[PDB]
C-alpha cells in the first residue's frame, strides 16, 4: 500500500507514499469506481469538529517551517485551541493564510498548471465588510493580474463563514465572462453557458447592451446581504481578437476573448475554516478557450461556420472536417495570444510541464494527487505525455472546495 | 440504493441499478482513486467454484426465461455432482455461447460494444494440439475477414484444469507486424512487438527484416511448448495508406492490416478460465491513426509526415503534431473505405455507444464504463462520451488480463 504508478511512454516508475495522509473521502469503493462524476458529494464546524482540523493544519504548517515539536509550535496549538473553546472559532496568522492557499492549489488534483504553485499572490481581503470594498478588491486583483498582458497568479481571500448566515460570496462564476441571451426565435446569443446568470443580473436591475461579446456585471454579496451589481471598468478587462496567421477571412468571425481567467464561485478550506469567497486567476490554456468555450456544442460552437470558410466536406463524419477545423481554431486562439503579448500556454507545453511537476512532488513530497479524466487535454490527448501516466486521485486538504450556486441557497 | 449519470451537455439523467449486482472489486478504495492505473491488480479450487457456477447458472436461465424451472434445476444438480466429483464442470453450447457474448457486454473499456449480440461463437473445445490450434485460426480469420466485409467472432479453446495443461496463444494479437532492434538504437518495424519478435527469432522463425512483416503464430496446446506456424498471406488482409489530397503520402509507404484480433485475455464463464479465446471485430480509425502510427514508443511518424507538409515544425504551439495526426486520420478511414475494408470513425463509434449506454440503463439497469478508455485518443470533448459521467464495475461473466506466458511457462525441452 506504497503505490507505484507507471509512465507507459518511458516506463519512469514513481512510489507515492503521500496518499496516506489523505483525510477526505474520493467517493469510490471497493465494488465501484465514480472517477468521472463531474461533482461528487448549514453545516457550520462544531466545536469538538473544529480542533482536530486546526491541529492537523498547524502540525504540516510547523514542519513545513521545520519547527515541528518546538516551543513556538505548541504555543499555538494552545493558543488556537483556547481561541475555539472561547469564540467557537478561531483566525489564522497571516503567514499561514498564505500556505493554507498555496496548499491549496498544490492539492488541486484537476489543475495542470500546477508547477507554479509555489508563486502565488496572496490578498488578504479579511477586512472587508460590504460590497463596494469587495468591487474594490476585486478591481485591484483584476489589475495586478493582469499586468499588461504579463499574467500573475493571484487569489483574493475575503472573509471566513460563520455561521452560514453571514456569508461572502460572489455570485458570477468568474470575474469576466461573457452573456447570454436566448433568442425568442432561436437558441442563443452570447454565451449559453451563462444564460441563467445573464437573466439574473438582468432580473436584478443589469442593462444589457445585447451583444455577442457583452462582459458580465459582478454581483457582489458581502455579510450575507443581497448582493450588488457593479461593472468592472473597460480598461481593466485584456480582451484579444482572434485571427488566423494564414487565414485572412478568420478576422471576419469576429471572434474574441478575455485574457485572465478567474474563478470566483469556489469555497477556500484551511485547518477547519471555510472561505466562501476567494476568486483566483492564473492564465489560460490555450484549449479552454478554442477546444471548450468556442467548439462544445452547448457553447459558442463555431465549428460548422469555420469548416463552412475552410470549404471542407461537411458531409460525412469521416472526412474528420471538425477535427481539421478545431485544430485550425487553437492555432488562431494561441497565434492571437502571442502576437498581443498575452500569457497563454499550449497544452503541449503545460502537460510536459505537469510531468516534470509530477517527478518533483514524487521527489520532494512522496506523491502528487492527480485526477488523469482532468489533466488529459480535450483535444490531441494521446500524443500530449500525461495520456500515458498513471495517476493517483486522493484528496489533501487545504482545499478547494464547490459549493452550490448562491441563488438556489440565498435566505433573500 | 440508486445511482444517478449526468450527460452535462444534453442533461440526461440515467439511474443505475446493475452495479448491486457487481462482486468483483475495481482497485479504488475509500481514500484513492486507481481509475487511471492501466492494469490494477484486480489453480482454483472446487470450494469456490460451485458459489460461481450457481451465479452463472441463475443468469443464463433467467436471460432465457427459465428461472426455477425443472431444467433449471436439474442442471444445478448435474453440474454439482460434476464438481464434486471431477472438480470441474463443462458448459452447454448454448451456456458457453451466453457466456462469451455477455463478457463483451460487460467490458467496460470496450467502446464497440452496441455490437455485443452479433458475435460469432466458435467452439474449439476439442482440440488437443497446436496444429488443431493453427487450423482452428485460420477458419477464424478467414470468416471474420470476409473479404473486406468484417465479422465480429470469437474461438474458444479447452478451459483451464490444474494450471499445468494450459492452451496458449503466445502472440498479442493474431496479425502484428515484427519488431526488431538495431544495434544503434533504433528500431525496424512495430517497437511494441520486438520482445514477442526475439522470442519467434529463437524458436526458429527466419525473419524477413522488413518494417512491415507479418509475426508468425506462437501456439501451446495442452501446457507443451509452443509451436511456430505462418499464416497463409492470402489470409491475411493489408490495406496500402494513401491520403486523398496529398500525392506523397503513398510514398511514406505505410500499409496496415484489416483484422483486430486480439489473442492474449482470459475469458471467465461460471468460475471456469479460458486462457486461449482470441476475439475479432473491425478498427476504430484511431486505434491505428493515433496510436499505432503516432506514439513516440510506436512507429512514430508525426516528424516525416509533418515535414512532408512543411509545417512550422520550431515551436510546439504552431500545433504542427495536431495538424499532422489529423491528415494521418484522414489518410487511415480513406484508405480503408477505398478498399472497401470495415472501418468506422471515432465520432460514429462514441455516437454508437451513447446509444448503446442508454439502451443498456432502460432495459438492463446499467453499463459499466471506463470512460478514460472509451474516450477517444484525439478530439476527444468534440465527441459526445467526453461530456458523459460513467460508473465503472465489474460484472462477470468477463475479459481479464493475464501475464505474458514466457514469463510464467515451464519449459519441457
Ligand atoms: C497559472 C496557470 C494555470 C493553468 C494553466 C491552469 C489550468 C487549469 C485547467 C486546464 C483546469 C481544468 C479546468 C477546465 O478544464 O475548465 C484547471 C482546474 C483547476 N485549477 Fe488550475 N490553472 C492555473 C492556475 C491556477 C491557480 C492560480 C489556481 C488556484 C490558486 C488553480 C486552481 C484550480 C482548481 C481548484 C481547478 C479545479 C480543481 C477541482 O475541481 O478539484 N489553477 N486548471
Ligand atoms: C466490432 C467492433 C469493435 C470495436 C470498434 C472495438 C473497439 C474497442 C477499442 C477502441 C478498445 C480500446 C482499445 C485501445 O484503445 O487500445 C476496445 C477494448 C476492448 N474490447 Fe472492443 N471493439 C470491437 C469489438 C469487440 C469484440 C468482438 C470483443 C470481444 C468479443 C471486444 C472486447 C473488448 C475488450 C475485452 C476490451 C478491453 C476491455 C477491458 O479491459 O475492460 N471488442 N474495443
Ligand atoms: C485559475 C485557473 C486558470 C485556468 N486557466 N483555468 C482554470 C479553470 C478552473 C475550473 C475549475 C473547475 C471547473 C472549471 C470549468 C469546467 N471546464 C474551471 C479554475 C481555475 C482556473
Ligand atoms: C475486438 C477488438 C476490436 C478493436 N477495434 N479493438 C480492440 C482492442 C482491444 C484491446 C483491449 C485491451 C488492450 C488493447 C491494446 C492496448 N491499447 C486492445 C481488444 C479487442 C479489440
Ligand atoms: C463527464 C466528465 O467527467 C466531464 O465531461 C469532465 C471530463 N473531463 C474534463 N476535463 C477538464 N479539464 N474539464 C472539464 O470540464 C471536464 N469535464
Ligand atoms: C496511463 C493510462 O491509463 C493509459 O495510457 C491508458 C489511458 N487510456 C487509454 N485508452 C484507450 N482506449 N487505450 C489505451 O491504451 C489507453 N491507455
Ligand atoms: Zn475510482
Amino acid at each position: 500500500r506504497f503505490l507505484k504508478v507507471k509512465n507507459w511512454e518511458t516506463d519512469v516508475v514513481l512510489t507515492d507514499t503521500l496518499h496516506l495522509k489523505s483525510t477526505l473521502e474520493t467517493g469510490c469503493t471497493e465494488h465501484i469506481c465514480m472517477g468521472s462524476i463531474m461533482l461528487p458529494s448549514e453545516d457550520v464546524r462544531t466545536k469538538d469538529q473544529l480542533f482536530p482540523l486546526a491541529k492537523e493544519f498547524l502540525d504540516q504548517y510547523y514542519s513545513s517551517i521545520k519547527r515541528f515539536g518546538s516551543k513556538a509550535h505548541m504555543d499555538r496549538l494552545e493558543e488556537v485551541n483556547k481561541e475555539i473553546e472561547s469564540t467557537s472559532t478561531y483566525q489564522l496568522k497571516d503567514t499561514e493564510l498564505i500556505y493554507g492557499a498555496k496548499h491549496a492549489w498544490r492539492n488541486a488534483s484537476r489543475c495542470v498548471g500546477r508547477i507554479q504553485w509555489s508563486k502565488l499572490q496572496v490578498f488578504d481581503a479579511r477586512d472587508c465588510t460590504t460590497a463596494h470594498g469587495m468591487f474594490n478588491y476585486i478591481c485591484n486583483h483584476v489589475k495586478y493580474a493582469t499586468n499588461k498582458g504579463n499574467l500573475r497568479s493571484a487569489i483574493t481571500i475575503f472573509p471566513q463563514r460563520t455561521d452560514g448566515k453571514h456569508d461572502f460570496r460572489v455570485w458570477n462564476s468568474q470575474l469576466i465572462r461573457y452573456a447570454g441571451y436566448k433568442q425568442p426565435d432561436g437558441s442563443t446569443l452570447g454565451d449559453p453557458a451563462n444564460v441563467q446568470f445573464t437573466e439574473i443580473c438582468i432580473q436584478q436591475g443589469w442593462k444589457a447592451p445585447r451583444g455577442r461579446f457583452d462582459v458580465l456585471p459582478l454581483l457582489l454579496q458581502a455579510n450575507g446581504n443581497d448582493p450588488e451589481l457593479f461593472q468592472i471598468p473597460p480598461e481593466l478587462v485584456l480582451e484579444v481578437p482572434i485571427r488566423h496567421p494564414k487565414f485572412d477571412w478568420f478576422k471576419d468571425l469576429g471572434l474574441k476573448w478575455y485574457g485572465l481567467p478567474a474563478v470566483s464561485n469556489m469555497l477556500l478550506e484551511i485547518g477547519g475554516l471555510e472561505f466562501s469567497a476567494c476568486p483566483f486567476s492564473g492564465w489560460y490554456m490555450g484549449t479552454e478557450i478554442g477546444v471548450r468555450d468556442y467548439c462544445d456544442n452547448s457553447r459558442y460552437n463555431i465549428l460548422e461556420e469555420v469548416a463552412k470558410k475552410m470549404d471542407l466536406d461537411m458531409r460525412k463524419t469521416s472526412s474528420l472536417w471538425k477535427d481539421q477545423a478545431l485544430v485550425e481554431i487553437n492555432i488562431a486562439v494561441l497565434y492571437s495570444f502571442q502576437s498581443d503579448k498575452v500569457t497563454i500556454v499550449d497544452h503541449h507545453s503545460a502537460t510536459e510541464s505537469f510531468i516534470k511537476h509530477m517527478e518533483n512532488e514524487y521527489r520532494c513530497r512522496g506523491g502528487c494527487p492527480a485526477d488523469w479524466v482532468w489533466i488529459v487535454p480535450p483535444m490531441s490527448g494521446s500524443i500530449t505525455p500525461v495520456f500515458h501516466q498513471e495517476m493517483l486521485n486522493y484528496r489533501l486538504t487545504p482545499s478547494f472546495e464547490y459549493q452550490p450556486d448562491p441563488w438556489n441557497t440565498h435566505v433573500w
